[PDB]
């Protein structure tokens, strides 16, 4: 009922790199401090739950950003391995909800106190994501106001094309008729969809052995859209069932508040060619 | 405008106050990622934050466990089930979570897995504390350790202790089942040996489930945490096999063959064998 | 790269129960006919997307039925077990989505053509499902007239009371206040949420010791609820990949009529008691 | 709490094409014929398990050949979007073990003696699955004597090309040092690990600017083979926490002669070569 110990396993690391040196645990594992005064058994799952969401959306950005400058040189078999894996992280973002479903709001009102106004409204790495994938809204760097150097890098995405911006961009290198707007304007304004791009992605959908490339780029952002659509819905499904109806910590109406971004579309032409699109050609 | 009007009443005024960073820890957490590569590998990041996420589930994991071993000593049944179904969720976590390392090639981790030197997760304390409580106790163990010596006392005190196993057969002592007197006390460093007194013990409750309803729902939970741990093992297994094969490992170990060896091993050997000779309720 | 046959093995199954004949496996895997002339590849997807919901939506049927019994018994941690298996049906009902988002646009308009007004809308199971929890709609029952066997099963579900109404019927047997309409009513009327009911769920959440039973048993309901409204919500982003804003096939104005779904609730007083709980 | 009709809504549909017809669910719902007596709560579960299952390796069986037939053409984008939709089917198949797994021990026993000697081992599609993988084993054509009509389709998927043997000639197409034998051989014989194909995958794997189309291929097919072994695993879990050791009803050892099986491989060399790989 042991497993024996096999000859060669290394056990004196103290003068070579270290597993607990390399993933910095000593750092990661103190950055846990619940305040609870006694201390509520549920505040650790509340902490883990939000750090571990946080390292994810740190990955999704350092992959997202590649993915763009994949796009940027045209190397579409990269961009689609990158996106396969940006999905993967969107994936565990939705699922692990499931963990912090098990949270009451009887468990829950013995420490929501604690937080005071603290929200994820105020996370910059998700605030950072919804503006590269293309949400842009400016009145949300005023949210950051408190904070100027995290300002300062929500600003850089704002002025940057989005992701969706990138593709359009890559479509007119390949001589789709992409509107010439797509090359250069204020991209700190948010996309407004273009009936102008409706024959475009018809096109692309109705040709499908002639524009493998840029459909199967369309159904990655469609993929992307859709994941992040759900952990959105699951976000809010788990406030209504911790919270319900009440006000936000953030000071949101919270519920309704989120329903409002549910009903907002990063990529709203690649779902509007649907109401037109006919059978591959 | 498809774009989210900020509400009134929403808290930017944060300069002096609790913030999400700030609860979270933040700057801590995301300073936490150091990939070694020179130049930059862009698959480090999914390497480092693919094991910190699991140092983080493990963390809870621990503090999960820890509490339902103690409803457990107070017979607070409903209470330690409820903390077992979140330690289940995090164990799902830990398991689906593999879709997204899958996705690193061999070709990709073969630009950066020198940087690793002889670090591997064969030495994280948290899941061999785990692996501790749960009742695999292998002291060999503790000189892997040998150099952390405040880590070392803490697998020391739980090696010392009833696993989660020992506790479950401690609780059915107090109500009056066959338990033997030696699970009262013993050398519990010594790992648990399989115990046909106890086939008769888990007959007797699987095949009066309305008598024994309370012991019946904990043995199922138990056998829920085993195989979701048993997942766990095999997906890592399969993953290794597809990023280094039957490479030796960073460890000094064999790699699949010693990872095997422990995928044949069982926590609650007499929960399995029961199975055998259980007839109907 | 071979298994030796061990000797034991049955080989010879001549006249003997088969896999096969035991899950008349002749009669399940001859169901599946795609219209599609010439066929199309991806109509047999489609059929084995809906026909593997269904196999699920009868067992979940099934099961919610013997949650009932058990909860008219009182018998609870039977209940909880039943509620379990419940709540896997509906996750392997929700994961499935996946594998039909693989389904393109311009793939379905090559048969969508083919189905007619044939829509999920259309489902006896769903609906059966949706009237035990309690989202009764006699309105429903006109689209059934078609299948007179069929129409009297769901008017069978929708005249008895609901599994939220068996909650409160349970709850009532150990004395929680729950008004005496709850003993005896018309249950084709879909509940609506009953201020009255606030103390009740509020003694249960901040005094779960005592009330640990009742407090199991609501996350329980608020769990089923969840995952049912995850699978609405999975159904509506894939209707908005595969079809957009097109009518359905059903006549409906597609997806705004499944939003309006997503604005229901099987057990409001539940959800409603999160804004007055206070500490347990 | 209620949603009131549409007015468009289609409600009379005697004479129509309805969803319950459409799909054959008459057919479909009264395929349920539990044999216990008095009938046992848990025999739905466990005849709907399996025929979920079965509903899925049918639709697996129709992507793969698929596959295939884009493979035979070089259609590698083609291949590449019914292999995603396969691994979402192998996909479903895994994760439906959560259901099976709330079935204990002391309700399976109150039925059990109903099946007799049935058992997933005569699962005909399962082993056409199994077979067009590459596990072919001629063993298996005697389990199905009992009727001929499967017995023969079961003996053509063994002796066509597997999907890896069709990878294997589409990489030959393209000039890769693929021995000449992988163009006519017996098919019946199971593949067994090539040391010659070494240099080939080493090939496609340090060069994947170059070899974009074999490398993603290569990935898509380990992703196959790990998500059948993860089903493999899962359903010798459920038979562990439901029967135990017992003898299985087929009249195996049961738990230890599905481990066998978890030593099988599809793409032997596409694991091999993780050991000579470089950047
Ligand atoms: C008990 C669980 C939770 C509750 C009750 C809750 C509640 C809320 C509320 C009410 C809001 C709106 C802003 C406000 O007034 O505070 C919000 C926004 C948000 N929450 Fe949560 N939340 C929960 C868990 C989480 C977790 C675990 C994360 C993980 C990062 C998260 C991330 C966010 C994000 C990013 C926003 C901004 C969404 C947007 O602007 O559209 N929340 N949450
Ligand atoms: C590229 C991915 C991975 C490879 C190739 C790999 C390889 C290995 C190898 C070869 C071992 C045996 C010890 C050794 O010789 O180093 C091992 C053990 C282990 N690995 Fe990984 N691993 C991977 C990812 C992970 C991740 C992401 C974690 C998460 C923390 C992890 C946790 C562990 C643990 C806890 C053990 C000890 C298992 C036991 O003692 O039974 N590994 N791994
Ligand atoms: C290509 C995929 C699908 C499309 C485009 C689609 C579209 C729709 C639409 C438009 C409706 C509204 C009624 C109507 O006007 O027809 C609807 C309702 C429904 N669909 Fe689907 N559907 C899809 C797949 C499925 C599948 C696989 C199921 C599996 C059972 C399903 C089950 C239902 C159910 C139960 C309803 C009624 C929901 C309610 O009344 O609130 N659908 N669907
Ligand atoms: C209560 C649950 C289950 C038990 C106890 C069980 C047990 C067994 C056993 C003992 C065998 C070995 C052959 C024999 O001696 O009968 C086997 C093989 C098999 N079972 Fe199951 N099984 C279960 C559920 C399932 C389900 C739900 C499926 C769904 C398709 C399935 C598919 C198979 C297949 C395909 C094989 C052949 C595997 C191979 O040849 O390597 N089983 N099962
Ligand atoms: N978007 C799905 C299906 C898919 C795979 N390859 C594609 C190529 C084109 C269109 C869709 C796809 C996926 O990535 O799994
Ligand atoms: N073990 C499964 C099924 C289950 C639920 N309640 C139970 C009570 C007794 C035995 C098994 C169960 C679970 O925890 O979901
Ligand atoms: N509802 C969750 C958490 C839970 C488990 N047991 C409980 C008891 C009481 C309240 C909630 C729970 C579940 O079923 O897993
Ligand atoms: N095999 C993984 C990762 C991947 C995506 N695209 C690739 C291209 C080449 C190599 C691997 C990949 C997948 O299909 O999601
Ligand atoms: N997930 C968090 C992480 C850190 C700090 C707070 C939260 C919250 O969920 C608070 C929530 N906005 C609330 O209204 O209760
Ligand atoms: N997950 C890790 C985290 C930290 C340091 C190393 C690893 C490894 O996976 C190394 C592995 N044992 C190897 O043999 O390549
Ligand atoms: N899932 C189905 C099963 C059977 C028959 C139709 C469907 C549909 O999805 C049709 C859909 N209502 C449509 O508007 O295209
Ligand atoms: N899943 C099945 C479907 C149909 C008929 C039998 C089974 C079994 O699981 C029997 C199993 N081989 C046993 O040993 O109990
Ligand atoms: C969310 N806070
Ligand atoms: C849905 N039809
Ligand atoms: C397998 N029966």
């Amino acid at each position: 009922n042991l497993r024996d110990l096999e000859p060669g396993i290394h056990t004196d690391l103290e003068g070579r790199l270290t597993y607990g040196g390399y993933l910095r645990l000593d750092q990661l594992l103190s950055a846990q401090q619940p305040l609870s005064e006694p201390a509520h058994h549920d505040e650790m799952l509340f902490i883990i739950q939000s750090q571990t969401s946080e390292l994810w959306l740190k990955l999704l950005a350092h992959e997202l950003r590649a993915a763009i400058v994949h796009l940027q040189r045209d190397e579409v078999w990269q961009c689609r391995k990158v996106l396969a894996r940006s999905k993967q992280v969107l994936r565990q973002l939705t699922e692990q909800w499931s963990v912090l479903e098990t949270l009451t709001p009887s468990e829950y009102m013995g420490f929501r106190d604690v937080l005071g106004p603290s929200s994820g409204f105020q996370s910059l790495q998700y605030r950072y994501i919804e503006f590269l994938l293309g949400n842009k809204n400016p009145q949300m760097l005023q949210v950051f106001a408190y904070d100027p150097a995290g300002q300062a890098r929500l600003r850089e995405v704002l002025e940057a094309p989005s992701l969706y911006e990138e593709f359009l961009r890559y479509l007119a290198r390949f001589g789709h008729a992409i509107p010439q707007q797509y090359q250069a304007r204020d991209w700190t304004a948010a996309h407004v969809a273009d009936d102008t791009l409706r024959p475009v992605f018809e096109r692309i959908y109705e040709n499908t052995d002639r524009y493998w490339r840029e459909y199967s780029l369309c159904e990655d952002l469609v993929d992307v859209e859709t994941q992040f659509q759900l952990w959105r819905f699951r976000h809010m499904r788990t406030v209504m069932r911790v919270i319900g109806f009440k006000r936000g910590t953030g000071g949101s109406s919270g519920v309704g508040f989120l329903q409002q971004a549910l009903a907002l579309t990063f990529f709203p032409e690649l779902f509007d060619v649907r109401t037109s699109v006919g059978v591959d050609n």
